[PDB]
């Protein structure tokens, strides 16, 4: 009788994947995640037209001495944080905010951007424990997260497409990882012009998260495994029991409206813990290169998020 959504909540931390806070409350997720494409989407929604002009005026009035390029960067970070704050107003947990994709291959500037995000949340009276900094899992991003975590700044390592990335993130003591399901399924379908989704047992994306989950629990890693990027409700249902799952409002609505019984598929255990050697940079780069899909989707993810961030900057410039 209970909805699949309410059942899932008892075995998995349910997280809402959106920048539109108005769609969140009705699903009562614990945490929420944003990314640069979701922020751009939100910014272009007519209902937020004013909130954007307001941010432009506030930042512009509080920084009369910034050169035009610095003003735009400042406005872009305040927008990202503004949407996160609106989200935090309607949930009890944390929100993920992603660093500018352009710093993805520079650990120092990733660290700087991460701290600027934390500084803006703090200036707005938000406790830092309510924020997760989202960072692309390139070697440089993982290296930055390692430093951030040592300084008490929790990170969400994203664009994870291979178990080696996952292992390196866990070895860096990252709070949470976001292995992708959907984009892997996208690649699988593109390869052979498949129209329909593959059966769940044959879904490369679902199997990737299952393999990473199993890797983590057998190695005793404490990093939270949060499946992300979904294309259909069956993919979410197939991962019931995962530490966490971030889901679009569209899929959350589907989970809320159906009431069949939910069977847990991923579970923890008391097996002897495997202690393996750490992954070196050279090992990491080699393994990523062997995975054609992973190298392509990580690269593409960074390119696409950059494109959306540039579009946001242009919207800012067109309204400055
Ligand atoms: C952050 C990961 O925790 C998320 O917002 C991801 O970027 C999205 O879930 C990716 O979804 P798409 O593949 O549909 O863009």
């Amino acid at each position: 009788q209970k909805s699949v959504l309410e059942q899932l909540k008892q075995v998995t931390m349910v997280v809402a994947d959106t920048g539109d806070f108005e769609l969140i409350k009705k699903y009562k997720p614990v945490d929420a995640t944003t990314n640069p494409s979701l922020i751009l989407k939100a910014v272009k929604e007519q209902k937020y037209s004013n909130l954007v002009a307001e941010t432009i005026s506030k930042v512009k009035a509080n920084n009369p001495d910034l050169n035009s390029d610095d003003l735009v960067k400042e406005i872009a970070i305040e927008i990202l944080v503004s949407f996160g704050i609106k989200i935090l107003d309607v949930i009890e947990g944390k929100v993920s905010s992603e660093v500018d994709a352009r710093v993805s291959f520079n650990s120092a500037t990733t660290i700087d951007y991460a701290k600027r995000i934390i500084a803006r949340y703090e200036s707005n009276g938000i406790p830092k424990d309510r924020v997760l900094i989202k960072i692309a899992a390139t070697w440089e991003g993982i290296k930055a997260a390692k430093l951030l975590q040592k300084e008490g700044i929790n990170c969400n390592l994203t664009l994870i497409f291979d178990k080696a990335q996952a292992k390196a993130c866990a070895e860096a003591g990252v709070y949470l990882v976001s292995p992708f399901v959907g984009r892997i399924t996208d690649w699988q379908m593109q390869q052979n012009n498949l129209k329909t989704f593959p059966a769940i047992a044959d879904d490369d994306g679902v199997n990737s998260v299952k393999a990473i989950y199993k890797l983590y629990k057998s190695h005793g890693f404490k990093t939270i495994v949060m499946g992300a990027s979904f294309r259909n409700v069956e993919q979410v249902i197939a991962l019931a029991g995962c530490d966490a799952l971030t889901i679009s409002p569209v899929l959350l609505e589907e989970l809320k409206n159906r009431d069949e019984h939910l069977e847990v598929k991923l579970t923890k255990n008391d097996d002897v813990v495997t202690q393996s050697p750490q992954i070196s940079e050279a090992d990491f780069r080699w393994l990523m290169n062997e995975n054609a899909m992973a190298t392509h989707k990580l690269a593409e993810g960074i390119r696409l998020f950059t494109k959306d961030t540039i579009e946001l900057e242009n919207i800012i410039k067109q309204n400055l």
